[PDB]
């Protein structure tokens, strides 16, 4: 049945329920952050009525496919996921949550271009020089 359902190397918009299961349990972890993901994730907080929020989807699709295998990109519809976005203090949009496999996730506000995104994805999410890195 599921031989090739994409998803990996893609950007999927999900709900807080989907967030919960594969990303983060804000039920058991009201205050803390336990990542349930196996690969590094990038969560785009977007609102369709927002221009920038629209741009990031194609950008994210591009970079997701470019960095396929290693990363998995998501996005969340803040207009409905108000509780989810509000919990992190995101307020609304745009916010980009970079979730490492080590530590807690950083965020960048707004839909930066393919170039700035590559730097944040590659040289930060994979090249986590700011995570546990003092020299060794």
């Amino acid at each position: 049945m599921s031989l090739a359902t994409e998803g990996n190397g893609k950007v999927i918009h999900l709900t807080k329920a989907e967030f919960l299961a594969k990303v983060y349990n804000f039920e058991k972890n009201p205050e803390e952050w336990k990542y349930e993901g196996d690969k590094p994730a990038i969560v785009d907080f977007y609102a369709d009525w927002c221009g920038p929020c629209k741009m990031v989807a194609p950008i994210l699709d591009e970079l997701a496919k470019e960095y396929d295998g290693q990363i998995v990109i998501y996005k969340v519809d803040t207009e409905k996921e108000q509780e989810l976005a509000g919990a992190f203090g995101i307020r609304s949009i745009p916010s980009i949550l970079f979730i490492p496999m080590e530590g807690k996730p950083e965020m960048a506000q707004g839909a930066m271009p393919k170039a700035s995104f590559k730097k944040a994805i590659d040289e930060f999410l994979l090249k986590k020089e700011g995570h546990h890195h003092h020299h060794h």
